[PDB]
């Protein structure tokens, strides 16, 4: 396992520039998404938490296609004010329910260092 915890300060240079393989020691869901929310990294701890398998939702649009239940001013809103700004940080608890049992979780929206790139950090709560 990669030691980085949730919610971490600088998560964004730790993170940054990590290939696939290294995403899926964290103990946390990583999703990285381009600015429209295609999805560009997607990591196993993620697709045990949705039951997304994730090297086939890689090129979806996260909003538009997989997670339609995001598709809010509550997720979806924030994430592209955040993308508008060029600063997005912001951390909140949401229920996942499309196709699946709700589950509640925690969620870190964080704009990358790397260009037109943005983490969303999932963990259960
Ligand atoms: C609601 O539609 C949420 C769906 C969802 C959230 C997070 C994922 O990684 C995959 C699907």
């Amino acid at each position: 396992m990669e030691h980085v915890a949730f919610g971490s300060e600088d998560i964004e240079n730790t993170l940054a520039k990590m290939d696939d393989g290294q995403l899926d020691g964290l103990a946390f869901g990583a999703i990285q998404l381009d600015g429209d929310g295609n999805i560009l990294q997607y990591n196993a701890a993620e697709g045990d938490i949705t039951g997304r398998d994730p090297k086939q939702v890689i090129g979806k649009n996260f909003f538009k296609d997989v997670a339609p239940c995001t598709d809010s001013p509550e997720f979806y809103g924030k994430f592209k004010e955040g993308v508008a700004s060029g600063n997005l940080n912001t951390m909140f608890e949401y229920t996942f329910d499309y196709q699946n049992t709700p589950t509640k979780v925690k969620v870190h929206m964080k704009k990358a260092l790397s260009g037109d790139s943005y983490w969303v950090f999932v963990k259960r709560v």
